[PDB]
């Protein structure tokens, strides 16, 4: 498996996030650390929210995936989910269709 | 790894397509077999085109992914590619960001 492929990328991510969780011993220290890099009020998303998202995506990566504009940064979990789900749905659909092609050929050449 | 997860789905697909390729001994027999299930002229996409697409997606699944309206059926390769690439891009981005969170915590608590 090549170094630049999605699957290698998946467990590099999983390794980094697991390391992140070993290191971040007192996660409440991340509350109130701004995302912007120190317009953002009290009560908005911060570094702890982000840390949480990272962990949350990692939980899905680890389960093999079972179904200003830092506001784009937090849409990432939703986007990720959209992508991984539609991959799942495409391959599932195509797996069935490939079976139908195999059956059709067998039929055509009188194997059944 | 659970039976319904993307990764299990990936090599079920790969197994079915590899079986499809063993079975489809004379692929030119698929030319001129209509996709619609026997408005479609001569020169449009047929079962052989579809078979080709299936193989082509399988080549990407096997490389771990390195970067009427049957017309929707053929957009599937492009859609698949869009999805798998943006997954790759999200995890790569987030892998870097998780590293930055780890560094930040170490900094904050004076480990470096």
């Amino acid at each position: 498996y090549p170094k630049n492929c999605l699957l290698t990328v998946m467990d590099r991510y999983s390794a980094v996030v697991r390391n992140m969780e070993q290191v971040v011993m007192i996660p409440s220290l991340l509350r109130d650390v701004q995302l912007s890099g120190p317009s953002v009020q009290d009560g908005a998303p911060d570094l702890y929210t982000y840390f949480t998202m990272l962990k949350s995506i990692c939980v899905e990566v680890d389960h093999g995936l079972l179904p200003d504009r830092i506001s784009e940064e937090l849409d990432l979990e939703a986007q990720f989910h959209l992508h991984f789900c539609s991959l799942h749905h495409i391959l599932t659909h195509l797996t069935r269709k490939a079976q139908e092609v195999t059956r059709k050929y067998q039929e055509m050449t009188g194997q059944v």
